[PDB]
């Protein structure tokens, strides 16, 4: 019960002889009598959520002991390509057998496999036979005993197998404990809720877990009607037609009068988009304080988060703050933004590899009143389905705040967190000399010289004038530190280690460790590399419902940056037994650009922001190979890479 297709079948998938048909035929029979839920038996079988995941050892050893009955010596192809192979299924479970299989990486096997001039180009069988053992063995062995789930956590390059028994034991106790304190049933909503449903994702928060929720493409019928395959593949393109059209504007129309008031308003300075920018702006207020009194001053700072901004939020308070942005328009004025493709495009419609080698602008329109509908929609009409344990899919809704995982959510909660911020916070925006905040999602920080202004802050944070907006100080987390030589005078605030005493802004860079750059030829090493980046470019910092763009390119530059100081570090060793090919180096760059763009329109399922971040990806390869004396045609070929039009 793992290949759910006929030899026929799988043998018409390796070619566009006979002892193929052979060895299909033997792994198919040892597939049928393969005991394997005495396996899950023999082998998979509390009080922090991921201790109950299957241990990486135990999975890798349940893998191989299936895939060792499943395939008999001779199908491997030599008793030493086994050994290759089953390495290379190791690192495909550790990338948890869901990121694209390259074939030249996992290639390494030579001649010993007899059919299990021209004998090469006709090889191009064992790369369809190589990748059926991997997509559809390998794969479908992971999906029949684990749910795989990264954490989110410090680290994010972890990825967990939990068994479905335990898994679904686990989630329906938490799901139903987080709809009793957060949802209410819904039995008859709206009969317009075919783009307001979604199923529930849960992801290991330590103790718990994050409640996401996944928009369906489907209406509740179409769900509940699993055979009706024409309606489902109908209301797929009315999703498709819903996100290029009707939700991508809007959520372009809110950037930009978010982005206008950034420039406008002096109280929206403070809400930062990245990381990156607050370093520069605390640099920025390190820097002119040092030209301002020519000394640096004794400086006190806070940090302070909030509760569950997501559950928490105010949906009055944000329906105000939308409108707030909008003030000025007098409710019939029509905005011109651009359009954009889905993923689900050149697939269903065109071939793959969407990244190749006259202009355009292709504007849509839409009005302020359809952007204030469409806002209030998902706000007040969103609805969760939850598994029932009676097989009945129950539809919730929110008594407060808005789910996270929805097109708008991100930029809801920033259009609340800067009107907010702006409102709130008057009394620091006409002595920026002297005190600095800056909002970085749910985490504030704020330096001042100004110890009077500092009780200002502090005693705002511990009133309750920000729960009118669904801001909920955690307070057990909030961290103050002077160094008058009385207190600590290191802090963490996001991802940087900051001095109270000097303005010293250091990045952690420990949630993606060591690249491990010791090899004896560049193959070898940009192979580890390519394992590395992928490894560590998970799907959340490519979200663009939870990010911005900033945040979304910066982390992509931040993974870029740590392969590239790899290749930097041991260059000359490598070099001085092994000639650099920049052909291959090419290849290796256009793999790395093309699972980026292609993870990220996955995540996202919206063409937007492709372009924004392939320059972005051009400028940072550009940059982070400066140390490379002779680069003009890898970085001329660099530059002429596009999205297939």
């Amino acid at each position: 019960e793992i290949i759910r297709t006929n030899v026929q079948e799988v043998l018409a998938e390796i070619v566009s002889f006979r002892g193929i048909k052979n060895v299909v035929s033997r792994i198919i029979s040892n597939d049928k009598k393969c005991r394997y839920d005495l396996i899950y038996n023999k082998y998979l079988s509390l009080k922090t959520m991921i201790d109950y995941s299957t241990k990486f050892n135990r999975v890798v050893e349940v893998v191989l002991i299936i895939m060792g009955k499943l395939l008999p010596l001779d199908a491997w192809g030599g008793t030493e390509n086994k050994k290759v192979i089953q390495d290379r299924i190791v690192d495909f479970l550790r990338l948890g057998a869901n990121e694209r299989l390259h074939l030249d990486d996992v290639l390494s096997g030579i001649k010993l496999s007899k059919f299990k001039q021209d004998f090469q180009i006709r090889k191009r069988l064992l790369e369809g036979y190589i990748n059926w053992v991997f997509i559809s063995l390998v794969k479908n062995i992971v999906r029949a005993f684990w749910y795989v789930t990264e954490s989110s956590n410090m680290d994010r390059s972890k990825l967990f197998y939990f068994t479905h028994s335990i898994w679904n034991e686990l989630s329906s106790n938490w799901i139903t404990k987080y709809a009793k304190g957060n949802l209410v049933q819904v039995v008859s909503p709206e009969s317009k809720g075919q783009f307001t449903n979604g199923k529930i994702k849960l992801i290991p928060k330590r103790g718990g877990f994050r409640v996401i929720c996944v928009p369906l493409k489907q209406s509740l019928y179409s769900f509940n009607n699993k055979r009706n395959f024409a309606l489902k593949q109908k209301e797929k393109w009315d999703y498709i037609f819903y996100q290029k059209y009707t939700l991508s504007p809007v959520r372009q129309v809110l950037q930009l009068k978010l982005n206008a008031l950034r420039k406008s308003d002096m109280g929206h300075r403070s809400s930062v988009n990245s990381t990156n920018e607050v370093a520069d702006r605390i640099l920025t207020f390190r820097n002119d304080l040092l030209k301002k009194n020519k000394t640096l001053p004794v400086l006190y700072m806070i940090k302070f988060d909030m509760k569950e901004c997501y559950d928490r939020l105010n949906q009055n308070a944000l329906k105000e703050s939308i409108a707030g942005i909008f003030k000025e328009d007098n409710e019939n004025t029509t905005y011109h933004v651009r359009e954009y493709g889905t993923l689900d495009e050149f697939l269903k419609l065109k071939r793959v590899r969407t990244l190749i080698e006259v202009d355009k602008v292709k504007t849509l329109s839409i009005s302020k009143n359809k952007i204030i509908e469409v806002c209030h929609s998902q706000i007040e009409d969103a609805t969760c389905l939850v598994k029932n344990k009676e097989g009945q899919y129950d539809l919730f809704k929110r008594k407060q705040g808005v789910f996270q995982g929805f097109s708008l959510s991100g930029i809801f909660c920033d259009i609340l967190y800067s009107t907010m911020v702006s409102k709130e916070f008057k009394f620091l925006w006409e002595a920026t000399e002297d005190n600095l905040l800056l909002r970085l999602v749910d985490d504030f920080i704020f330096i001042t010289s100004n110890k009077d202004t500092l009780k200002k802050v502090k005693d705002k944070i511990s009133s309750n004038e920000l729960q009118k907006y669904g801001a909920f100080v955690n307070h057990e987390k909030t961290v103050e530190i002077n160094g008058e030589a009385g207190s600590s005078n290191k802090m963490t605030f996001v991802g940087l280690d900051i001095n109270c005493l000097t303005l010293d802004v250091k990045k952690d860079s420990s949630q993606f460790s060591r690249p491990t750059c010791k090899f004896r030829s560049f193959k070898a090493l940009f192979s580890n590399l390519k394992q590395f980046y992928c490894s560590n470019l998970s799907e959340f910092l490519l979200d663009f419902s939870s990010n911005s763009l900033e945040t979304i390119r910066e982390n992509v530059d931040a993974i870029l940056k740590l392969t590239f100081e790899a290749i930097q570090t041991s260059f000359a060793t490598i070099s001085k037994q092994d000639s650099f090919e920049r052909y291959r180096f090419m290849k290796f760059l256009h793999v790395i650009i093309e699972t980026t763009i292609e993870k990220f329109a996955r995540v996202n399922g919206s063409m937007e922001g492709v372009e924004y971040l392939l320059t972005c990806i051009k400028i940072t390869i550009t940059k982070s190979l400066a140390f490379m004396a002779t680069k003009q045609e890898i970085i001329e070929w660099l530059y002429t890479l596009t999205i297939v039009d």
